[PDB]
């Protein structure tokens, strides 16, 4: 048996996939996990005994954002390897295009919570490469079920590129994505390139969209050529889009819901 059932929080779970716990937690009707240190346990009984001793109120490492209550915190795999194999293991249940990092050292976490008066509380989180050869700005990225769809996915995408800008470097999410992922991809670069479009008194070239906002210039050219703004014209794309055709697409359904916006003022990061 496989471990089919989480209680996390306030919240239970049902599993998506295998994620290789020992067996002997596998075999549980149910693993319980501390929602602050991420310590996964086999009874309800050892879960409540944990929850009235444990001290941790948010992840560990440094809080890189803080704008009310969206904090983010950076995790170095290999100083807080424990607190990550465990994330790793818990992301696992929920995700089958990566395989799980049996080692975690070479990777830094970003850890999202929303954060009230009991202490922040882990939503989702992206990974990445501590040096990456490949152009990849994240390695995994998992929103816990219960929260997708729910504009936390967008503040990672977000906050990945925001990460890159600071690197004065373009970036792309390693593939495969899952198939969430490739749509929550797909339209953060249709609405960030529109808007750049929109509000841009000029003319903006594929190259000058890829600095201002850390999308490759190949993102760029197929999220255009999904919405039929670009020509092909001796061997280059060329953006072609009228002012009144932009506002259209910005109608869309697709981004009536307000974000949860990264405010760059907030981030408190700097490129080792
Ligand atoms: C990468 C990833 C992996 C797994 C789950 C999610 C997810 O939950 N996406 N939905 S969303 O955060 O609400 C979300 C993403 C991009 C958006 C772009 C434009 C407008 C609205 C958006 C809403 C995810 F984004
Ligand atoms: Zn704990």
């Amino acid at each position: 048996k496989y471990v089919d059932k989480i209680h996390i929080g306030n919240y239970e779970i049902d599993a998506w996939y295998f994620s290789p716990f020992p067996e002997d937690y596998g075999k549980q009707p149910k693993l319980w996990l501390c929602e602050y240190c991420l310590k996964y346990m086999k009874y309800e009984k050892s879960y409540r005994f944990h929850l009235g001793q444990c001290q941790w109120r948010q992840p560990p490492g440094k809080e890189i954002y803080r704008k009310s209550n969206i904090s983010v915190h950076e995790v170095d795999g290999k100083d807080h390897k424990i607190y990550c194999q465990n994330l790793c293991l818990l992301a696992k249940l929920f995700l089958d295009h990566k395989t799980l990092y049996f080692d975690v050292e070479p990777f830094v976490f970003y850890i999202l919570t929303e954060v009230d008066r009991q202490g922040a509380h882990i939503v989702g989180y992206f990974s990445k490469e501590k040096e990456s050869p490949d152009g990849n700005n994240v390695s995994c990225i998992m929103i816990l079920p219960p929260y997708q769809r729910r504009g936390y996915g967008r503040f990672l995408i977000a906050f990945s590129y925001e990460l890159s800008k600071l690197e004065s470097t373009v970036g792309s999410p390693e593939k495969p994505l899952s198939d969430l992922g490739k749509l929550s991809y797909r339209s953060y670069w249709s609405w960030v390139l529109l808007e750049n479009l929109r509000d841009f008194r000029g003319t903006l070239s594929i190259k000058d969209l890829s600095q201002m906002t850390s999308i490759t210039q190949n993102d760029i050219i197929s999220t255009l050529q999904s919405l039929n703004m670009v020509k092909y014209w001796k061997g280059q794309h060329v953006i072609c889009v009228t002012p009144k055709l932009v506002e259209e697409h910005l109608k869309s359904a697709q981004y009536k819901k307000p974000p949860i916006t990264v405010d760059s003022v907030c981030l408190k990061w700097a490129p080792p």
